[PDB]
């Protein structure tokens, strides 16, 4: 894309949406919504076959935007995004393991934190990379995973790529953003690991993230499509008998766009 | 919402509002023992028998302040705020009747664990979204708590049919209500959470920090019907009794707000 | 105080240096355990919470006399000293590099002695009048009568576990106001700046910095610093860096001294 | 001796690449790739001889830049000057996995231990090999279980601090151990390197990934690494922690790194 | 000193480059425990607190002679420093003979616990204040340690009668000497402490960071008698032996200091 000038009233527009988490029980009408199923643990690396619904996936959505030598496209300028329902973590009376010889608080949701989001003019481009090349994903055929398995995929093998084109379908554990592509998408992410680690979270409606690149060009919405993706894991819920489930929270986006002429 | 015009200049164009809010950890009566704490935390046997006891549930603190009464109108516009947690030094106390370190010879455990700190300033009540860790939580032990009368599975995620307004102090549980980011155009909120079991509280206090409430366009919260809305929650951790029983501990918050006159269409 | 212009000329600025030693409970520099509290005790119940004499940290404070400015106190204008900035440091942080003291030790009595560790509390204030204090405690019933030299309210009440504005005081005495029940009153202190932090937990690593290259500006949003009433400069602080854990597990607060280097200038005020 | 920039079309160029991790099992056709072999522990400091493949090494590559063909007999020459780099750790999301054959929490009912503990992250971009200084926690370490490792031929007590007679250049991928080689601060004028270490036993890994951060490689004089012989040197190590096996066996886990480097032509004195 | 104009033009700037090796207690580079302390011992009681020889960390320091320079005189003025801790990557080693995780199947304990990092650059020796956690500490197992000749209860606080200047490498214990903030007008110092028992070390290394040494008036340390003084300490934790015995580990530090010629009144 050769980028021409901005169109100088009716030349900007806002898009609001939220994405609900995809931890593994992704049916809103059922119990454990917004959690994974019970986490299971492989007996050996060649019997690493997770149960259905115990694997978190990326959340994603495509939004439709309004529709010579010169053409106009929607340019994404900025985004205010925030994690919703952080305060739901101020809860230590649920049916959980508890502190101090069954006299103290219930363990709050705690441990692993993974927070990512992305905004672009096309689906987020993915790279396959996993901790265990032999992971068998066939307990849930709705997951999108490569048809073949190889030793090299525990590192970066560029023959194993994909595009985030489906909500609740791409496991975060084997797909990450492809840094060699995504020239038309902006992505930001963090991971805090460990076993019982304190979640450290913020929420405010005053923070704006500029999506313009180093030349003042935001993501350009191809075929007038805006692509928004995320994942937000805030820890594990610890059951009374020590069984554990991922907990994730939803994400909100407020995206400002403008009109931009291209060649 | 409101079509904004020019600022009013000259004398009497500025005013100030100073207040504090007391914590609402669950025992909220200032003449009862345990004021500024929750009652003892209890733990449900299963997720369909999740009924907290009366008073073990932290709620939001909030107040509405009447401001001076004043083609076009004039409204009070909130410009900035100096806000601080009060009584941080009270947590330097290890001689209370608590569990203690090192084979009963060491210090009392200080108040420690979960920290949750939020405050909001707006020209109307804080707009809320329901979201909970357990859609079945039964709040009927305390009929003063404001919660939805219908329980649904989808409220463990974001369901936008479950909204509310923060219009009563000491009644909206923090655990099920958060700021609605899809509204709150006329309010600024700021919040954080540090979890874990016995996590160190990390706290700061000073009278030298000003939070600017002006938005990207240089427009602060505009005070509808001459009302200013201030809300907060400040959990600093848990007090651990001798037998392991635990109570939330909260601290008060101070606000000093600067407001100016703004002309609107 | 109605504030006017700065006074210029070669006598317009002055500098004040001092340090304040810690007041952890054992506050006599000729005695053992100086710079620590006495052994911490633990109440049997909340209505028998009576700390032992010397187990309680208090604020360090001092009033410094400044050069006299006004001989005639019947003029339309007067001059006051105005605190512009302060360079302050915690002294002796390197002392915490010590794992050979008589302490509990790691790894079945073969490892290091526990270093001083746990709760940290750091605050300092510079003002032109005493730091104004608000009473707030974790236990309204706390009985201070083991040490009648502590300054505390004469009445107790449930409401003091929150903010009761009828329970206030001024920091007018070194080593006497307990940290656990007095904090800076944010509804006053118009003429003092304070800065404070707390890091809790049981065995928490202390995290401390020391340098001679950082200046804290004390001017407010309008460019006005603390104005020294009666030509008096008030400096206050507390610096708790953790607990020393004795061989049997008894524990003491440890504190460190603080240094202050303050720049002041002359300012004209209405009289 | 640096002079001014040159103008015109093709005064600029970009180089894009990634480097895979070198934790010990460095063969992409075999199991445990991207991990070390199980860590083993010496019985005494005079018998400290690690097994082959349990030892992390630096990743590195020389990249050929478009050739600057020119008369070598004149007053000036032209060099490629690295201006800036966008670099990120790839696959961070792979650490969101608690179902692998690992030790697990809460009396064998909870999650599998995620990859956790020691984190070591460095990258370097230069116009010649990264210059290395030898420094080890044990001077007696015996690397002779793997003769591919590049280490000094003699051992001396002084190598537990800085002995400047023990230096190297980082000229082979997967060969220079991290544990005994660090960047030499007394040289490397023509390289920029960045590093960090978070230690401890089971420490939460803290990681970020984005495509929006540029690292300026120009020094305080506005001069970037200058690529000798039209060669660009890129180096890294990204240890994200240990995998804990069911029985307590532990392996390093590392992750690949991406680089996108901007370079411009600069005139230098000949 | 009354500072006047800078000296301009050629040979008005110079650079100084050095490193300082750590002084953790075993400070003899030909011996096996170099760059560590001897094993830490723990006193039976505070009145019997006599550390063994070699288990005490001390400051590293050096004086560098600058080129001969000289109503008015010329002095060297330190403008900035680039400094880094060297050999951080050496802490990526969990196969040494040490205590280990998970019932003797897991990693060796890495070097961990207490971190203390400080450096100083000035035009005269760094001025010290005595302050200790235990006034009775008996240092006579090593009479090469420079400590006060007299002891008193008040030295667990700040007693300004107990001062020194950092004039010897590997001799002033870190546990009882700190920078004196009432002096050091002609030195810049920077330090941090992270304590705890087994705390993760958090360390950074880079050749791209410059520390400006000029004060608020644009004046850096002025090198009296053409002497530049550099001091540091870099403790990175403890090595835990198989039986639980522990020793301090330190790392060396590099400095690259830029100086300029400054005219001053005499």
């Amino acid at each position: 894309i050769e980028v021409l000038n901005l169109v100088t009233p009716d030349s900007i527009t806002t898009i609001e949406l939220y994405l609900n988490t995809r931890m593994g029980q992704n049916d809103e009408s059922k119990d454990n919504y917004g959690y994974s199923e019970k986490v299971t643990v492989a007996n050996s690396s060649d019997q690493d076959k997770p149960t259905s619904g115990e694997i978190p996936t990326y959340s994603t959505a495509r939004i439709n935007l309004p529709m010579c030598n010169t053409l106009t496209m929607w340019e994404a300028v900025s985004v205010k995004t925030e994690v919703v329902g952080v305060s739901s973590l101020v809860n230590v009376h649920m049916a959980t393991k508890r502190m101090y010889d069954d006299k103290g608080i219930g363990f709050p949701v705690e441990g692993m934190n993974f927070h990512m989001f992305a905004v672009g003019g096309e689906p987020l481009e993915l790279q396959f990379l996993t901790g265990n090349y032999r992971t068998d994903y066939s307990a849930n055929d709705k997951l999108v995973v490569p048809p073949i398995k190889h030793q090299s995929t525990q590192g970066l093998n560029p023959h194993y790529k994909q595009k985030l084109t489906k909500d609740g379908a791409f496991p975060v554990e084997c797909w990450c953003p492809d840094p060699s592509k995504n020239e038309n998408t902006r992505y930001y992410g963090s991971y805090t690991g460990g076993q019982s680690t304190p979640p450290v979270l913020q929420f405010t409606n005053t923070v704006t993230t500029v999506l313009l690149d180093e030349n003042g060009v935001g993501p350009l919405c191809k075929g007038d499509g805006l692509y928004v993706s995320c994942c937000d894991i805030v820890g594990f819920l610890v059951g009374k008998d020590g069984d554990m489930q991922y907990r994730g929270l939803p994400r909100y986006f407020n995206i400002l766009l403008r009109k931009r002429t291209v060649r």
